[PDB]
């Protein structure tokens, strides 16, 4: 294994078009739900070729057409967890409608829209135009005390929106680039200015950032992309996007599955092509100094394992912090997170490099007993589904007590 | 004027959408002419409009058809004459055919094409399906004495052309990035790998590189672009292409003006947002050390115009050379080259940077005399197309007697 | 606590001289035992003062002259031996004549000097006129099987010796700048050339090197050095040196003790002042990737180690081994090392930073109790002598069983 | 020509002592001149053997003792003068008492000395024990409008000193680190922290640094220096002083020309092993981006001699102004700066690399001929001194017009 190019210049030039991606894809697909993907029959399709989190847009439908979308994609996802090793989670997720003419924070309908959310259990919102902080303040409101594990992502969609960013993302638990929106309220050559600029601030924040709208706009009408929209997708990978998001394509188009199937083979690829020596050495210079034990070991870990070139880290996680802790310091290896919890599992795929899995088994009774089950768990997912085989090095990151907030151990061990 | 961020994290976090770009676009602008803009009236508009080239493709039509867009493009061309310092030089491409299905290097066809363009006095070849450097050479003969200025561009296209690029591109004059067919012969989500592997390679030997197909391919039947269209034209511009082409869009499409007017627009925007600091360095640290006085003046003027923050770098040239020396170290600044040679000029617009000006003006007795004349010339056309202003400071690059291959002197003048 | 400097020049320009260092002292204290400082009474005195290796030179003396001397070494040491908690190993070095002129690599007297030194159990050789790797080769048969652990340290001497440096590193266990010497066969004003490629090399391969001779000279006649002697030494702290040397100082001047005391207070300054953040960065870049589990164990732990600012790492080791690896990377923090061997504790000393403490207390039944033991014990030792205090961060370093080559585990605790 | 290694540990591993120095010697040599060398026979020794200036120490003597100093060191610098191309300009420096015990910044006795400084027309005062920005205006004041040309070094030798250090600067026109005084008053060992702090603000400001005070002390009584002195030397010259300074080792010793050649020696060689690449890439990053001319030019030059490996960049100066500015940018080559101004000439050597010639030629009747004259001048100064031969390339800066302010033209020639 031959170390990195010294320059940015160096490491382009030695791109390689006869060099296969590892197996693992880190960056996670949102698809839209609408007439041609709405069925049981389909979803399960869909699941299989790589969607992470199911969208439902609320500018349109009643409350009862939307339940009964709730209902197909909950019994697509529960018709693969007779085998606990292949099962895959599925977040749901509620787009409000917003402000919009065809005013304040949230309208009339998007009360009942949220108080909807609540009662059918989702796991995250996308706030519709948010302009200013007092905004978000206003939606964590309406979700009450109920809701208070929901996830608020703002849609950043006009001047002021970009204007006043920096105290958005403060309150916000995460953001989406809104494209198409945006492309009308300032001019559109200027638009791949505000998305660079909003991907950065986030990957210096810790925060995860979606981008949306025309992706593979032309995968409607075509089985196949045209040059631009291949090169489109891959620069959202390269700036640093966690996640990247299907709109017509899967909602109204003629080859969904074909439309989810280019998105993740493209992110791949584009993942190998990350020069992580100067990001890696970047962020490092960023980090605050701090006496915080979880943090430390973090860092420790992603060093480790690019010495070693590691095929994974092992992290068992209640509220999922201790995942999103490794993730902000992008490794080249997967990040597996072991967790009892169903809606830690379903949120994490908003972070980049996280690949969650849920443990259904009971506990045991002496607690290291209990620790070392869902190690053993971990490495069989691993196996299965080729991130490693027996003889390679993973990295394993555990506590030393029960409860949250205690993660402070880092070991490196060969798989059994 | 505040200095650029130390980190490439902390530039992108640092873009702004309230920031006017300057008024000089650096990248060039090659259009397919065809049925939707052959006429001389069409034209006129899309040279003020910006198009550098014009491109004809081989592909389809007779000898005769083609020799009446030729002298349509002239006459467009010529109409500007009467005012000397606001016309713009324009070049003509010839596109061949190639080893197609509907084999060897050049074909009998292509023999007949090629000759045909030596009598029509083209300014640049854009051969088709280059395999190997025995195929340049091949075409380097059959343009034989009469047409050794001529500059030969060699088009990648398939997976040998891929492997055995270095020495093809040691043969060549420049580069051209077919996605189109490229994207057929490999894998789509690897086309984004092997043109940013080109272009990085092309501006490490300092030869220009050309990216082409679906662009901004929407605007055949609307128009306004997608917005991946949009992001597609600046990542090009970013990666560090030379020139950036049409084909559909100005050919055959309803939109040709919008489309041309669209591209100058999103790379004057693009140019604005390049991290200058880390690039120079880069391309300093790779550069040889060499006795040749002509090389050593280009990296030092290229210099001082970051140091001062010129409005522009002025070079004189006979064969072009010395201004192709300053463009391989990527200044902010305009490079005004000044010239007599009228196909010197035409082929300028390959080189990022170059705004080449024809002096029609005699020569006159006393030398030092003739040189003040044409450094006056170059102020009166910055002032005019707004590049600076009386009180400025620009760079003036000469040599110390007449004839090619003695630049050696740079001066740093107020404009007058 | 602020991030250091971005820039070398920054870094400088930020140095301050009211700012107190730290307690610990990384870099090492060799002094030469003759006349002014062979008595039981003065010896106690120089332990107490900072000295870690005593060397006995071979040049005069007979061998029952110079075993009177390792008796009062060893005397002097173990009058400490009653608190387990504040005794110190103290090291004994023999130094060989070399063929010298008042021709082979060991003389006929050295034979009988390298045999004499298996018998009273030393630590280390100081081959005096090492040309080549074959001399080297030469020293190691003639300590045969007896003296396998005892460590050979190369002094470099002459023209040859530089010229074939790199042979003799790899055939080395660490090299000795001898200046002295150096300084008569080369011409003086390139001696500090010499220094630095050396000790250059010597960093890169994770090797001890030693700066050796008239590093204090003047302070054999008068209780104060002078200007130059007080830079001298803080600049081959600053270009990597492991230990320093005194030679006249302690062996035959007027104020043994003064000197050892202007080392230690010398020493501790110019290692507040290093450049951390390019130094650790320049490391990692040029470390191989391997899938060895102690080399990816250390990087992590050091990488912690500088995101938490902590106060120690502790280590446990039987070989040393363990230790080394971490010591290479050049932490800021102190490395305890807590072994039952005890010539592993005595070597411990050439190594930067490295500071070696020997557990009496019998061995446990249960293993995780023999481990948790040693542990504490560690934490004690580090309170007593000022390292840290309660409720401060420390890194542990630790194995998976019993034996030599398994460490793979980092924690961090708070100090209990 | 093979570029310089890209981090700072694999350049210290690069070095070398097989690979000769160039001939020229970038750092200014002061000697104290006391009953040792007063004669004007010794004096033309020290001349030949490189020293650039003539301390005089106002702690002893009478004005009438001193009067005869300065009359010997005129006349033994005169004997030259009858060859132009090899006379070397002499300056000579006042050192005050200060405010001493064996209190106000100027004492009684002070007033009278600078006074007579004034009539004899030095080039420079040393000012002890400068404690304020205000002490440094007192200084000025003394000198009136007669003196308003002396160069004022302001002696750094207190606690209050270095605490203030930055307003201090800020109105001096150099600073002299007093390390003798200073390490009595700090304590011993924190000596090198201040000196690097200083030597480090003054490089970042542009202003001349000297380094002074027992740098070779033993050769007073020996003719050889001990290793630390040949160590210290090389040091103060890597970290970026100006000139050393010799006191007893010249005023006082047995060997006044052994130690001045001692020194010529060592700076030479320290010259040849900076990092110019780095220094070079922090100084830029660190410059302010302005609208004057010079400033441009002279980043300009720096960087051409570099990628041309030039013998010597030539400057023409009234005032010296645009010699200073090649200077703070610290090229490899020497910087032959030429002049009519005698005084110029001498204050010249407070700067690292300005080589000062003297032209005694009567001024010319066309401007551009009596610039071609000065030119040619200091091509024949560099041949006969051996700095390059015919065949090299030279960088030449020069003005538009006559007088101080306009130097705006850099050419690149080959040495006729
Ligand atoms: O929610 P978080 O902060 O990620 O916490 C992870 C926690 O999980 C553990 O590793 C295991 O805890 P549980 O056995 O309670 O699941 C703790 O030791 C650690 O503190
Ligand atoms: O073709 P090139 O190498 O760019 O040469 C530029 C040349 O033009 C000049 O600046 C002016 O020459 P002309 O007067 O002959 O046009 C020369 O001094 C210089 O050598
Ligand atoms: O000699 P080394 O390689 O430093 O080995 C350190 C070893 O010490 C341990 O930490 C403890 O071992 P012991 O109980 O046998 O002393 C092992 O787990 C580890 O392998
Ligand atoms: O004193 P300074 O600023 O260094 O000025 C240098 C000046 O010397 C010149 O090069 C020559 O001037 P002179 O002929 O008056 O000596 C000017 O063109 C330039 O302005
Ligand atoms: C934002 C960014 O990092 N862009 C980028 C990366 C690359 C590559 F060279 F790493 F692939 N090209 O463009
Ligand atoms: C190849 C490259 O440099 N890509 C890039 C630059 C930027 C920006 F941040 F400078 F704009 N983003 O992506
Ligand atoms: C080899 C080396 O690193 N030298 C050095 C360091 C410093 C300081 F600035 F860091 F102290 N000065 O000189
Ligand atoms: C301050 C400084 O730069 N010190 C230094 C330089 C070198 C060398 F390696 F460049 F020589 N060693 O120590």
């Amino acid at each position: 294994h031959a170390a990195m190019a010294d320059t940015f210049l160096e490491h382009m030039c030695r791109l390689d078009i006869d060099s296969p991606p590892i197996t693992a894809r880190n960056t996670g697909i949102i698809c839209t739900i609408g007439p041609a993907s709405r069925s049981v029959e389909t979803l399960k399709e869909m699941i299989k070729s790589g969607m992470n989190v199911a969208r439902l847009n609320f500018s349109h439908g009643t409350h009862e057409y939307h339940a009964e979308t709730i209902k197909n994609v909950r019994t697509a996802t529960e018709s693969f967890a007779s085998d606990p090793i292949l099962y895959r989670p599925v977040a749901v997720a509620l787009d409000t409608k917003g402000p919009e003419i065809r005013l304040p924070a949230v309208s009339e309908k998007d009360i009942q829209d949220l108080k909807f959310g609540v009662e059918q259990d989702v796991d995250m919102v996308f706030a519709s135009f948010i302009r200013k902080a007092s905004d978000v303040h206003e939606v964590r409101k309406v979700l009450g005390e109920k809701g208070k594990n929901i996830k608020i992502i703002s849609k950043i969609e006009n001047h002021e929106g970009v204007r006043r960013f920096d105290e958005i993302l403060e309150a916000s638990d995460g953001i989406m680039v809104a494209r198409g929106d945006l492309g009308i309220e300032i001019p559109a050559e200027k638009v791949f200015l505000a998305q660079k600029m909003m991907i950065g601030r986030c990957n210096r924040a810790g925060k995860p950032v979606i981008c949306a709208t025309q992706m593979l706009e032309s995968m409607i009408k075509k089985p196949r992309p045209t040059r631009a929209e291949g090169s489109d997708v891959a620069n959202a990978v390269l700036d640093g996007a966690d996640c990247i998001m299907l709109s017509g394509e899967t909602a109204k188009g003629d080859y969904p599955l074909e439309a989810v199937r280019m998105q993740h083979l493209i992110a791949r690829e584009a993942e190998a092509a990350i020069y992580h020596l100067q990001l890696f050495e970047e962020l490092r210079r960023l980090a605050p100094i701090t006496s915080d034990p979880t943090e430390a070991t973090a860092v420790g870990a992603v060093e480790a394992s690019f010495k070693c070139c590691s095929g994974a880290i092992i992290v068992l996680t209640k509220s999922g912090r201790s995942a999103h802790q490794v993730a902000r310091y992008r490794p080249r290896a997967p990040i597996i997170a072991v967790t009892r919890n169903p809606q830690t599992a379903r949120q994490a795929h908003l972070y980049r490099g996280i690949f969650p899995v849920l443990c259904k088994d009971p506990v045991q009774e002496a607690w290291a007993e209990d620790v070392d089950l869902r190690v053993n768990f971990a490495m069989n997912v691993g196996k299965a589904r080729g991130f490693f085989k027996k003889g390679d090095v993973v990295i394993v990151l555990t506590g030393w007590r029960p409860g949250s907030g205690f993660t402070n151990t880092m070991r490196v061990v060969p798989v059994p």
